[PDB]
């Protein structure tokens, strides 16, 4: 489909709303970040029965989250979830909507971790914490009131990569803690082999997830651009087999679409259950628009329900 | 993707009576149905009352309670094949995800009953639903409709059906890969994956189903028909679901934007790797249980809305 | 390919009244004409006898020699703009890498001579100019027919009709990213590059030329309006240029591929990175530049045949 | 569009003709490829005004080229012909037909080059052959009766690798004799990075380019499979400034294809005069089969024509 009617309006407003350039520095575009997020946030305006912050010791110290739990109840299902913003922007804050709604919808307590940011904290960094926190929701999952056996991670964009690595993390350690993984238009190879879809819908007529911003991204986040080889890097090259069951969303106009697509491909000839959706008629990072989106509405309806049966499993 | 491994694997192993392709198409069902084993906790046949004569239908209750919402729904076949017991996982799988009470109709099919046959008592059956919400256990605020393939236009022409005479009863329509333009206007994906390599939906059973369904070539035309022609404005909220190798995908997915463009909510999502009908083969297609799920869902939150 | 860069460039420096627009798109593809500023080594106008009286053309005679192969081209404009002057630097063009003899068509244009005024025209042109080969110096087993958009329809349209009537006078057609759809019934391309953001082929400038070219809607069924819908068996031989960001693509690349079924000797090859009407932009495009020396190339041997 | 009808027949008609392996040996393969190409040459039967084997000597060796001279006159423009075969397949022989096609239709003389073979000459045996050959024509015009201002290099597949590197090596040294290139469905990411096409046609199902076949020639090309990352051997990878104006073929249900309409634009973003065609209905080495496809025929006609005014440029 062409490009939503509203979608345009949307991404015309973001036209003259202070545009990224490389030399930007990450403190004013971090700050930018968490302003536009948290317009989303409020318009949003989701309840959530209790919620909490918490922290969780990492190998790189103390890692925070925030505990969202929809309903009472012991043993509830998890979902360990990491926010998007290229290794470098973003918070449990400025995806605070999306995990009420989650946890809402699925029943599931939502678990948002607060990983250690890029240029500051270079890979591995955020995928050590990832893990780590994950780990710690699986050991700890008596004082947080879940079921240690129904543990899923999730998450968007950037994200999505650290739901895809964390798995398979805990695959290379012989682990069953991860049940499921939704990745939520994921970055599955950071090296710079191009796909149709990367050089496509990348010019700055798209605002979200330009070229210029997706290189200045893979600058900040690795010390040298070799590391971008790593399998905890690039999970698209990692041995795929006896991974846990995985849904991937993607975008129609969304740079990162191919290697979404490709990600649950390969997921399957190794194998794997995997389903890959294409949301037709919108842009990468289109889920924190819902309440704007009816898009953003019906994939976070999926992605809960997705969780609460394990569907693909 | 390209296409799932074992749905090649399927795809490799697989002047008619129409009687026989019936037979044939429901003992294909049948062995996917009892695959699925699926429980219902209430489930019974009813009688619908109908413009040509009663109207059978299947209602699956998931649980116990009042003003429980309701989803009428409509089996695919291509207006020729197929029954409530084709679909019968489907609707039991429906029901107890979204905790709706799923209304499925044994609509008159052609060549017998040609066209507008089912698409009088697909609304019929749908309007005789919200008059009777008190006798279901149904909510008469909380009604959607819902069909694959053929069935998929039903529901959609059931919408515009109700629209037309200014009824409101119909909140909510997910089309599972529907035919929304059954003239011969081609589209990209109708040549692309209609070939005989596909099997399910071919150019040639295509073409059958057409002339099984229509008096006259030129009754394709109809808003009826055709739904994709219809004046859209003023529909219910709609999440389309489309497969990726599909003859009805691109029509499927304009058919989304085209709602958007007369200001109606509307979602399109395209399911990778997997062809028309996909949903019935839930069972062993992980696509299947995935799209059950999301559709369920979809209706009980009313996402879209 | 995205779009190429100078295109977008280009595009962004990028009820009226029918003769106003014409001065305008005269007055930007003159710009394109002088930019080009192509030599030729004889070229003419004259007047054709047509039904609706005096047709005039353009020869461009590229070289010396009777029995040269001929061309006659169709210029775009949607049947309402455009004339032999906005499409000189092309024709020119041609007609040297060819090798051949163009005849360029100054068809009747709408609104004042509606459908099927310019079809007549483009019939009776290229007959007079196989009934005339000595005069022209031309071979007459060496006619082809070439046209860009709704030149590239008149183009199809005219082989049709010289198929029609038995006649065996065109032995190649060259449809250059033409219209052969002109009903309603949408193609995925045409909804995904008809926006604003196209600027030289948007929905509302195609419903508008619609509305110009014919007296009634249900003209647009005819197969002199929509050649995709006409029977293509015993068509000659056909290359079909396409552009990737153009709303006519799916119907184009959808001819050749029924040309194919009908036993007809067909290519489709699409340029990418570009726009509908790009071949007028050969001075500062290189795929105008590629797209003209393979229609020459193509047509001097025939290639497709 | 769809796979053209007679296409289907010609796979058909592949697919019970002793179908290919892994485990299979070298010259095996060779001589099934050769005896097939050999078919279509035959069915081809082309004429030539003049031809001749002549010997170039290379850095490895003495190399082998033929020669194909279609007209009369002492300053004709040349063409140097790479031919296809994955690197390890191929020769002069299998490519004849198209090079007295190209000749004629062109007007230049073809110098076809039968570059060293892998696994016996491992990357970058062909490379270096390609560039010493296409330098010596250069050097040579004289002898041949070429201008040494219009020599244009050109290949199918591997050997459109081998061209786009020719034009990348001649850039590099600062040298003029290479001006223009017309890379036929070339294959210009050699690396395990995936893009959609790449998956979505190499099925064994359109036999011709498989994914068994491609990773085989992947494994007889390299020393070691991170030599794949030399601008070399992945030009897409390369610095492409300055390069000669290009050409470049695709066909729709090509795995390749994704990467040759990338490389085009590529090009573009660097200020080269570029353009990617995509030919509709066929299959990667369309080309080879004119005689019985008519995208064949065009494709033949089209690359004749570009290169004889040398329309890109």
């Amino acid at each position: 489909m062409p490009l939503s009617p509203i979608l345009r309006q949307i991404l015309q407003q973001l036209a003259a709303q202070l545009q990224f350039r490389p030399d930007m520095d990450v403190k004013t575009v971090r700050e930018q970040f968490e302003k536009s997020s948290l317009i989303l946030v409020k318009m949003a305006n989701e309840p959530i029965h209790r919620v909490e912050d918490i922290t969780i010791p990492g190998r790189g110290g103390p890692i925070r989250a925030r505990v969202y739990r929809p309903r009472d109840g012991e043993r509830l299902p998890a979902v360990v979830y990491y926010h998007g913003g290229g290794f470098v922007l973003g918070s449990v804050e400025t995806h605070d909507h999306v995990c009420r709604r989650l946890a809402n919808l699925s029943g599931a307590v939502v678990v948002s971790v607060d990983y250690r940011l890029a240029p500051e904290h270079k890979f591995p960094a955020a995928v050590e914490d990832a893990y780590d926190a994950a780990k710690w929701v699986a050991d700890n999952y008596d004082k947080l009131g879940v079921d240690n056996g129904k543990i899923a991670v999730a998450g968007d964009s950037a994200g999505g990569n650290l739901a895809a690595v964390t798995a398979i993390m805990a695959r290379d350690r012989g682990e069953s803690f991860v049940k499921y993984q939704v990745l939520i238009y994921p970055a599955v190879n950071l090296t710079g082999s191009p796909t149709v879809s990367r050089v496509e819908y990348s010019g700055p007529e798209y605002v979200i997830l330009t070229a210029d911003l997706m290189a200045w991204f893979g600058r900040q986040y690795f010390s040298k651009p070799q590391d971008a080889l790593s399998p905890y890097a690039s999970p698209i090259f990692a041995d795929l087999s006896n991974l846990p069951p995985a849904l991937v969303i993607t975008a129609e106009y969304d740079p990162l679409r191919d290697e979404g697509e490709l990600y649950a491909h390969l997921l399957k000839t190794r194998g794997v259950r995997a389903v890959a959706v294409r949301y037709n008629g919108v842009i990468h990072g289109f889920v924190n628009f819902y309440p704007i989106l009816e898009e953003g509405r019906e994939a976070v309806s999926q992605i809960a329900a997705s969780i609460k049966s394990m569907a693909v499993a």
